[PDB]
């Protein structure tokens, strides 16, 4: 599959990853997710961010798990993830998260509440702590807000106990 | 039911409201709902927006129906809302929602995808545009810097064809 | 003769949710009554309360309403309370719907509150609340005869 | 302006199956008309099968009729293809029904025939029947007025 | 539809009507339809039994409503059926047989609980107060055998409540 | 559980087993058991017939399923059972029936499709070759009467193919 | 000791709705407990208002109500939102139910707000409330008991 | 006056399965009968065996048992034969439950039993039994006074 | 060589019901026959009967007609009968959809009929008849290789 | 031209899984084009991975491949992904199956891939995919006439 | 070191119902102890009774026993007894089944007593009892080193 | 004598995921074999993806493995392709898993890539792959008995 990423430079430093699902590729709204990935991007560079993303896009559920997998070597301390069709049906991936060891926050397009009785239930997203969905794009950067303010919460948590 | 609201000065201005579902007058995570409204002005004041809030929890799905189809007097320009357990039950409120006229969000504390089979549909957010559960309170805050954007950018839109 | 209508949760809000109001649907109510030359009291209530609508129907336990013509709305395919209250009434029922609810979604193929009345008058628009005095006029008209038939021998 | 009446299986056997038969229905009718001094030619026809409600309503699509009022009966819950027959024959269909089908058995609480149809009365008993034309009339009535009122314009 | 019957010849007398639904009209074990009649009529003939049996077989829904509620003309004072694939969908013939007017009997052939999922409900034999399956041919005779019985209870009940 | 048993001579000869499901000892229609079982001999020693019964009832399913295994020490050459209730519940005795070695049938004095959609399936008759219910007690003289037939005709048949 | 009874919709109907009212049930109590010699404040409070029994079970957070009992009726099988109420209440809540209703249609058998509730008598007629009085004594007996053996070491 | 206690499966193994046994909560009732001065025999069967509930409310049937109480425990939610029997007992039945069954499991929520025994007690611990000696006490006393009532005219 | 064409419900309509008539689809398959230099005999058979269906399939078990195609329209979905009837027909039949029945509502989703055949031509509108044709050809020659093949040892 | 066909999992192992190989299916095809004289490019992909499929749909979305005929095989009933892909195609998709998954398990009844393609062909064994080559011929041959159609007006 | 072996109904007839008896089950396993040198002594019983499953089971909560080994066969899928009591049996219990289970009818899919099991061996045939000794041996041995580890320290 | 051990998605993550390693779980199985004395090349292959687990239980179909022990994981719940490729290795495979997933979720019930094994191994953690060993052994063992007692007569 697919992955952008940016550079960032070293003068805290949170590195995210954003895992795009199986056909997201294709978005071409009238919106494309290279453009998704800007609007993020350029909502960091701009909310003052010390941010760093990555971003990742591909058809295959292995692949997705496999992501998740390498994460857990302490890269990045949370995910992104709108596992496409794959939310419905794929255990395997719910299961991948689960045992993923940080934050992961499930973004959806679309209202999937509000479409084929297939597409309601979503595994993955029960697994996650939180979901996004019905948002168009805009939705991505919501998790992304959200993203941050966990993890900071957790920094200063950790920082708690750690002293008593 | 109970409502707060703080005032706002006159020099766009975007009026939203919000509004709490049955039991929400309760909690007190350790946080109380008076905070998770304070939190939300915090992030208005805070992110330099000229946003006026009005905040509104109750027991009854009535008061429910009737604080919507009161807003399509057109005053607010959105809403944001957490049916509580009518999320699950209510018709009535979901169809106030289709004719709310407006951007509505649906916001939860709690992951109802993972938790008991009942609470896994809402018929509520299958009607908002989009939905928000999983966060905690602060969902709250993504539903609010989620609003500010559509409303922008439907202001932006309503110029964009009353020209030609 | 006194009858109450009872209009359910956001059938206010015709005009914004074709291009008609309540107001005028009752006045149309009026217009057929007015017009019918039938001895018709008619009452307008309208609430997006459960609660209200079973207080209403238990308060009309009372003298006065010879019949009830209810459009539940929403409440139609979830309120086993109204329903409840429905059988009590003692008294005609008759459920309206504006819309084929048969032909929406699932769930609101079933009617609770419709099973609980006598019968159920759907998908006619306005016309139908016409429909429902039409057929109470009859009822209350029938009724009326039998209780002067028995109560005589 | 002339009204076809289709009535399903089993409805023949009324009084046999209160104590009234299929005819005393129609002359009911009749008797409505007869009475409501509304020009309207009634036809009624009876089938206990499928496949003569379908043909009966492919015959409809020439002239002569301009609106059919049908009890399907048993059909209501089973039959697509009457349904889907219903909608084409592209000029009002409205479904009747003696009883309140939401108030039996679970499989008869759907209608597929009544989906199909704009609008559904149900549980007046024969009333339900008048109650029809009273629609019927109406919808034919306004649909006229509509068609002279743009192929003016 | 197909229809025989024997004749019979005036010094009690049992009329019964047979219905057979459709597709019966095929078998041809390895015995056919008119032999399971002669069945019958010899169990009759047999058994010493002032019976008239009337053969019915049909394809068409509607012919055995019609025939069903012809009897109702009281000729016969009892029927018995094998609806075939009718059995499982045709509420309407259910409904014909709970005005039946007199005792009916459903017979099948197979034993429809060990089949189909589809086939496992009759609605036609939840509305006779009897039904046979499982037997082959022999099935009918038992049908047969008894509605003898029923009648005959029912002649003698008839005397029973006439007198006092 | 209760078992009756009549005798008989020595001069073919065919010993039936008849049993009874839970609670149907209790009966007292206005008729009981053992009732229905001179029912059943009246019958036999009226057709004419050298058949055996054995009457056996309990409320005990590892009774019935013992009772079953018990005859398959070739004696009786034939089952009737109602299971009674155990019909809806008890895959075990289905099984027990499953490897009976010789015909069942499954009796019913009510007409199970006709009740508490609880009562429709019977997993038993599924097992057993065919089934009557809705007959009130007449019903086990059907099931009489049919498993003579289907003795007789394997008789016949055992005779049929051992010769060539 | 302070004890709140809530009825729920309908309730109040008994009488129309065997021949025994809502005001005979309550001073039933009292007379089980004016008898019992029990010291217990009992107050009575009935509403045909999902967000009535909500309030109601919210305002007994604050002292003076040791323990509810609490029939919601029709709200029993479809009110999460009671249930969830009754799980903060943090004190005793004991759901009674005149009928049985394992017993009766379908959509009664679940009790949402039942199995909130600790524990739930049915199917008792008004003998249940007293019933209930009885469990609520012995649990508050019992509760007070056991904060002095510990708060005492 | 003799009452039948009926314990069903796994229920003697308490004690391992609160820490308290079956024989403790048996004593309880005496301690509660003995104390509450009520003219009450019980007997106490406890029984792994479908077939012997079964056996044992069939026994009842003659005199000296007036009431059945009864634990179906796990046969609860599947013994349709052991619902059949209680409704043949002819003389009251109440089911107990230590647990609230409404709150565990999907397939615990039914009691077919439940249904067939005129009221359920649930979730009470073992209190639930000496109120169902309670309510007994109540049926029975209310019972012999209206065959006294009548049998008089 | 001598192929049967049975339309279903409705199916007459086509017209009514894109804008093309059954005499069209026919006539269609003719051109691709009459073109396709194929020996076949073809002819027409449309019903809104589910029995003649059913007689229709039953005749054919007499010589001269070696396949059926069929398109059993709203009868697909619900017609165990013709599914039955298909089964004794023992000889090709091929079921044909102009639309997709997976891509409609639920009860459109399974067809019984279709099982029976042992293939099914779906939504590829009236081209799917010409496909039938084209796949019957190819069977009826295959099995006539084949009887041939062993008959000969 | 072109036209891609694409075989899912486990087809591959025909020959082991009547006794016919992938590679003669594929062959057959060949000898229908190459016979038939249709301006036919094919190119044939087998794999057992669902994203595999789904790349290779998303790769057709350039020039050269104007149609895709495809049986999902397995991932035919569960692959919400496969339809989407389906579906953004934009230019046709024909499902084929060798068997009639009407006539198996319950699970491979519906197909999601099924809907999402325009038509499906299934139960012909290796017939159906040249009855799908046959199909894409025409389709593509119309489409074409029809962008020349308009385009010049 | 002793371990109860518990076959449940119709078990007892193999060799009626391959061609081998439960008898012979048995004395396979003792071959595989007396083989593998184990030190453990094997009882076993078989029964048709779902009471006297639940009796054994309960009997064994006295020391001697181990472990059991069980075969509730058909039981396993209704009995919520005998699942209630593998529970509380609080000593290794696993459960056995000659077929897949998985691979019957749908009645046989679950397993309440394979759930309340540590864990079950299926569709092995015989086999999978030496594979269950094999199971409890470790546990046990396992259990045995770990009670010896703590209450060292 | 060389068996294939194929561990599916996420089962390489044990010891993030008691406290084990996936290396630890085969290097126990060789420990097993190492020590029975077991002629047995063992091979370990694990993936998160379907696609290539069907890729290597299609390889097997060569030579060298005489069969496969797997625990597909959770694709165990939803993979018809995995179960499908199971079906035509045409040689044993014994499924595994860790946990009893007849007692978590109820998605992880039933299993289909189970059905298609001869037999499931489940709930005994690691343990339940020596035991898979143990089982295939015996089998090729008395499979191979079997070819030569045959194709020796
Ligand atoms: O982002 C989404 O809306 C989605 O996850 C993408 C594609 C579809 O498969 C999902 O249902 C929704
Ligand atoms: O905000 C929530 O999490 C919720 O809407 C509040 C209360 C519960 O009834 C809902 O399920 C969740
Ligand atoms: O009038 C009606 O058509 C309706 O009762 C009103 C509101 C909706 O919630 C019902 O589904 C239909
Ligand atoms: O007229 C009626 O009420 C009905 O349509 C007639 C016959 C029955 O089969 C329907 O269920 C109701
Ligand atoms: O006699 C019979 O078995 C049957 O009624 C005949 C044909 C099939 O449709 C029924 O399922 C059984
Ligand atoms: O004979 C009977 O009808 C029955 O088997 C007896 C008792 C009930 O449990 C069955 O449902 C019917
Ligand atoms: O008290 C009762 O029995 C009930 O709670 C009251 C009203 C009905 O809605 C319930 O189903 C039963
Ligand atoms: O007493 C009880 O709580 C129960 O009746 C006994 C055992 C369990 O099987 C039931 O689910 C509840
Ligand atoms: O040809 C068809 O598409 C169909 O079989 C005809 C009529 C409808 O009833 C079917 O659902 C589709
Ligand atoms: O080609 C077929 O018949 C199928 O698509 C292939 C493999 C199976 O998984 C499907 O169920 C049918
Ligand atoms: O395979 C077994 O051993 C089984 O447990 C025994 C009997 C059947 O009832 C089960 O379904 C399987
Ligand atoms: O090994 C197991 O226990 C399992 O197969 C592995 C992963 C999970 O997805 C299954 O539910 C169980």
């Amino acid at each position: 599959g697919s992955s952008h990423h940016h550079h960032h430079h070293s003068s805290s430093h949170m590195k995210i990853l954003v895992i795009q699902g199986p056909n997201l590729n294709m978005l071409g709204g009238m919106v494309t997710l290279d453009q998704i990935h800007e609007i993020m991007q350029t909502f960091v560079k701009q909310g003052n961010l010390d941010v760093e993303l990555e971003f990742f896009q591909t058809n295959f559920e292995g692949e997705i798990i496999d992501k998740i997998q390498e994460s857990v070597g302490s890269d990045y301390e949370g995910i992104i993830i709108n596992p496409g069709a794959f939310s419905h049906t794929s255990i395997a991936i719910a299961d991948a998260i689960m045992l993923a060891g940080k934050p992961v926050i499930e973004v959806h397009l679309t209202n999937i509440q509000a479409r084929e009785e297939f597409r309601k239930n979503s595994y993955t997203g029960a697994a996650c702590g939180g979901v996004i969905m019905g948002f168009g794009p805009l939705g991505y950067n919501m998790a992304l807000m959200a993203m941050v303010n966990i993890l900071a919460e957790m920094k200063a948590f950790q920082e708690a106990q750690k002293n008593n």
